[PDB]
C-alpha cells in the first residue's frame, strides 16, 4: 500500500513547513522512515531518517531540519526551518523494517519556497 503525506505548501524563503508522514498498522515503532525529495528536472536525493530513534541528516538540510516520530500516532514528522528555494521538491517517505521489508513509498508531497 501507500504512507501517507501531509503538510507541505508554498511557502516565503525563510519560512517554515512541517511534513507528516503516517502509516497504518501496529508495528509503526518497528519501522524506520526515509524521507527523500526531487527538485524538478533533477534526480531524487536522501533528505532525512529516523532509524528507531537515530536520526541522520543530508548535509544539504542538517541542523535546519529535523525528523521525529510519535509511534502513540504512528507518525514521523519532518520540520523544515530556514527554507530556502533550493529546497523546493516533491517530497517522498519510506518505511521499512531492519532487513528491507514492510517497505511502502507515500505519493508525494509538494513543498515551494520563493525567493524574495
Amino acid at each position: 500500500v501507500q504512507l501517507q503525506e501531509s503538510g507541505g505548501g508554498l511557502v516565503q524563503a525563510g519560512g517554515s513547513l512541517r511534513l507528516s508522514c503516517v502509516a497504518s498498522g501496529r508495528t509503526f515503532s518497528s519501522l524506520n522512515i526515509v524521507w527523500f525529495r526531487q527538485a524538478p528536472g533533477k534526480e531524487r536525493k536522501f533528505v532525512a531518517a529516523i532509524n528507531d530513534r537515530n536520526t541522520a541528516y543530508a548535509e544539504s538540510v542538517k541542523g535546519r531540519f529535523t525528523i521525529s516520530r510519535d509511534n502513540a500516532k504512528n507518525t514521523v514528522h519532518l520540520q523544515m526551518n530556514s527554507l530556502k528555494p533550493e529546497d523546493t521538491a516533491v517530497y517522498y517517505c519510506h518505511s521499512a523494517d531492519v532487513n528491507g521489508g514492510m517497505d511502502y513509498w507515500g505519493k508525494g508531497t509538494q513543498v515551494t519556497v520563493s525567493s524574495h
